[PDB]
């Protein structure tokens, strides 16, 4: 699926900035919010919900109500600089501990 970025450099620099994601969404009728997405990094690829974040790389798609973008971002992308850099690590820690623990109670 290609390798996360771990570095502290984004993987797509040209969308390093707010403003700059939130033009790739359009109008964007989508259960999960567009402003919620271009905060926790992530820029549309025109390709229903899915997006990616600039710096990690790091694809999403799918989105479901109760899915939050930045739990998602820490979910499946948790090498990812941008994130640490705008969350900490014990938000990381919480989060990975809770859909673990969330990963138990089902079964
Ligand atoms: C918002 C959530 C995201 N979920 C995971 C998902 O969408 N993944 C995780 C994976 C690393 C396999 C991946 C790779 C490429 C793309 Cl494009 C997406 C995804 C699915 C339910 N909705
Ligand atoms: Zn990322």
């Amino acid at each position: 699926m290609n390798f996360p970025n771990s570095t502290n450099l984004p993987r797509n620099p040209s969308m390093a900035d707010y403003e700059a994601r939130i033009f790739t969404f359009g109008t964007w009728i989508y259960s999960v919010n567009k402003e919620q997405l271009a905060r926790a990094g992530f820029y549309a690829l025109g390709e229903g919900d899915k997006v990616k974040c600039f710096h990690c790389g790091g694809g999403l798609t799918d989105w479901k109500p109760s899915e939050d973008p930045w739990e998602q971002h820490a979910k499946w992308y948790p090498g990812c600089k941008y994130l640490l850099e705008q969350k900490g690590q014990e938000y990381i820690n919480n989060i990975h501990l809770t859909h673990s623990l969330e990963e138990c109670l089902v079964r």
